[PDB]
């Protein structure tokens, strides 16, 4: 049973991942994904969510008073607060496995210029906070990263998304010949020990070529 | 302007592209994003896009015939074909800068255990092909990765326009008993720059020591 709350100024961004949960998992109460418009917690008629950065510079910083109120309402002592940011610790498959057994994830989506750091710092005094980056690139905001994180975590929770080192090598299916290219004959050989060795060599070669950092 | 075509068996999952940054780029006419249902290029009644692997293994592999017909229709020799996959070359900030200059991206979204390798091999005889990983984690399909790639690229396109950024702050100067660092309120540009540079380098060695050439945790 996992609850995920997402807070964002673009709640529509998260709607297709909500309609991505098998009804069987929701009815079994294994998962609940709720999305919240951050502007619900604004104070002013203009519904302001950001303000100019102290110390000067470009862009805007998200307001601590707004985020503080939102997290106060949404989070509990059991919450793992996830903050996607290009300045975060790396989000990896290990992270995904760890978070897959959490009871309550709250994902705070902000612009990449940032949420006022006092929000995370305050939250960390009463819950666990994880500022994470999904890769070495900048996105305008955390929403697309939230989708990646939700998917990577929930596909590891038994029966939730409906699904059941070295890089994986190439895969093939019918037909055996297509546009002048044949499926590697070893795969049709019925020698399953040899197929495993062939796949291992394919994996080695691909990892050397594409991800030498992994060796 | 730029054209982005996305091919997927879940066209609805790509609707977030209409939000925020990509949505604004589209409304400004700086990019045209078109999403295509792969099943459009099937012919059987069941609209099958997958089949079991040769050589054994779990799951299903996407059929080359359907993909070949789709890419035939959508791609030209000038196309940059993007295939998101955990087995890909890393997608980085540099990649995003490079692709921001392209006339035409086609993003082929796979599911299950991926796409028959001959699809990319065949395409590479006509156009440039890039199989890329957005990070070291596994997803159920390439759709969310397509959204990440589109976001990272579009914010760099003309018309929209190392180290970790340190903490940022805004009003009020004191909140819940936590104060904004005094230097940031001091108006001393030089001291502010120096503090920010230091905060950047300190956050980097704590969170991303690899960026400064040190061992990772």
């Amino acid at each position: 049973s996992m609850k995920i709350d997402v807070v964002t100024i673009f709640p529509e961004y998260l709607q297709p991942v909500r309609q991505s949960l098998p009804g069987k998992a929701i009815d079994a109460g294994l998962v609940d994904v709720a999305v919240h418009d951050l502007r619900r917690w604004t104070h002013d008629v203009h519904k302001s969510v950001d303000d100019s950065p102290y110390g000067g510079g470009p862009g805007m910083v998200m307001k601590p008073t707004v985020w503080g109120d939102a997290l106060d309402e949404i989070c509990t002592s059991e919450t793992l607060l996830v903050v996607p940011t290009p300045a975060g610790y790396p989000f990896t498959q290990e992270t995904a496995w760890q978070w897959s057994t959490e009871d309550h994830l709250v994902i705070a989506c902000g612009r990449y210029e940032g949420i006022d750091q006092r929000v995370a710092d305050d939250a960390a005094t009463r819950m666990r906070v994880r500022e994470v980056s999904i890769g070495d690139y900048v996105l305008n905001g955390g929403e697309a990263a939230a989708l990646v994180i939700i998917e990577a975590v929930l596909r590891l929770v038994p029966g939730v998304l409906g699904n059941a080192s070295l890089l994986e090598g190439p895969s093939y299916t019918r037909p055996p010949s297509w546009r002048g290219m044949d499926v590697p004959p070893v795969l049709l050989s019925g020698d399953h020990a040899k197929i495993a060795a062939w796949r291992a060599e394919q994996s080695r070669q691909r990892t050397i070529e594409r991800r030498p950092d992994l060796l």
